[PDB]
């Protein structure tokens, strides 16, 4: 990635070289390797234009394995450009650009031709929401009039997701697929500033509510596979739910909740952990504006210690209190004065909550059970003894 930044073209003309060599050949090969290396190669917005239009005019002649491949390939690229060049994405909003609109157009047609089956529409979908999204107006269109075949085929896609999305469809696998095509569509809807407010955020809208019943619905638990659940998908929703609505979040009590099932909790630890330490973008929310919690994350440790204690002296019920209380240390680590806010202070005849934190601490890292968590616990308990951190245990008389 670092190499790609400078010799670009050297890496580029290797892989354009492959893709030659696939289109004029009819014999399918599966060393697709030399595709691949796009997932990783550092790549611009004036790099991509090269990407899409070069791949546009071989995307038909290439093998099934082969389109695949780039599709995988491409799409990850696309995150790369927006992570790596966040401002470059807001400006495509910000000012129309015919040129990105035209190429993502093109081979949204020839993408959309190659795909017929159900199974074949699932892998590509999400790739077409992408670029759906580089082209905005399209987007307004599709809400609008509809043109006969100019916008008829990407106004089809759009409702197809809805239905999938919904439920109607009497398909597991569209259903699957439009979570995650959706969920990348709020993930991008995130980045916008929100001053424009463009057709993304009310078409997010439309869709955000559908999505949460789906994937935080407690009394059914969301099954993508073997998982009992995809815990990164439910992760990365949150997160964008939360910037899209931090100030009073509706779920974040029904994961809080303790009658809530253990993954909601560690889906919701996670997703905090991430908050924390992956704030690119200032005019995001922040950590400060969840202190509210913290009387109630502090209820949520203390029963876990004493499972997690008791447990190891089910076997699955056991060791997922282990990840989910690996999980709080290192956020406690992260942050001390997460879980330090409104302190409880020490009762008359009962200990306050500063204490009853550390002493949990303290009894588990002589254990030798968990030698990862002991090992962190000491990290952990060293840093709630900062000069800074001394003050947070107690307020009132902290030398005392």
């Amino acid at each position: 990635f670092s190499l790609s930044c400078n010799n670009f073209n050297a890496v580029f003309s290797r892989i354009s070289t492959r893709l030659q060599e696939l289109t004029v050949c009819s014999e399918d090969n599966v060393d697709v390797h030399d595709i691949e290396l796009l997932q990783y190669i550092n790549v611009d917005c004036a790099k991509l234009k090269r990407l899409l239009k070069e791949t546009a005019f071989k995307f038909k002649a290439l093998k099934k394995v082969a389109q695949l491949a780039v599709i995988n390939s491409l799409e990850k690229a696309f995150w790369n450009w927006v992570e790596n060049y966040p401002d470059e994405f807001t400006k495509l909003y910000q000012i129309p650009q015919t040129d990105m609109a035209e190429c993502a157009e093109k081979l949204f047609d020839l993408v959309d031709g190659f795909a017929e089956s159900t199974k074949r529409k699932a892998a590509v979908w999400p790739l077409q929401i992408i670029l759906l999204i580089l082209c905005p107006e399209i987007i307004q269109d599709i809400s609008k009039d509809v043109v006969d075949e100019n916008n008829m085929n990407k106004k089809l896609f759009l409702d197809s997701l809805r239905k999938a999305l919904a439920g109607h469809g009497g398909s597991r696998q569209l259903t699957e697929s439009a979570a995650i095509a959706c969920v990348k569509l709020c993930k991008a809807s995130t980045y916008i500033n929100w001053e424009d407010n463009s057709v993304i955020f009310l078409l997010v809208q439309s869709m955000v509510v559908d999505l949460k019943n789906l994937l935080f619905n407690p009394s059914k638990p969301f099954s993508r596979g073997s998982q009992p659940a995809d815990v990164d998908l439910m992760i990365d929703c949150l997160v964008s739910c939360f910037r899209i609505s931090p100030h009073n979040n509706q779920h974040f009590k029904i994961c809080l909740a303790q009658n809530s099932p253990s993954t909601f909790h560690y889906v919701l630890v996670n997703s905090l952990h991430r908050i924390i330490t992956n704030s690119a973008l200032d005019w995001w929310p922040k950590i400060d504006a969840v202190y509210c919690h913290s009387v109630e994350l502090r209820n949520m440790f203390g029963e876990t210690l004493h499972k997690a204690v008791q447990g190891c002296g089910t076997d699955l019920e056991t060791r997922s209190y282990k990840y989910l209380l690996l999980s709080m240390v290192k956020l406690i680590h992260a942050d001390p004065k997460l879980l330090l806010c409104n302190p409880r202070k020490q009762g008359p005849e009962t200990q306050g909550s500063t204490a009853e934190l550390i002493t949990g601490l303290v009894q588990l890292v002589p254990q030798s059970h968990m030698p990862e968590i002991a090992q962190e616990a000491m990290e952990a308990l060293l840093v709630l003894h900062q000069l800074d951190s001394i003050d947070l245990w107690n307020p009132d008389a902290p030398v005392e």
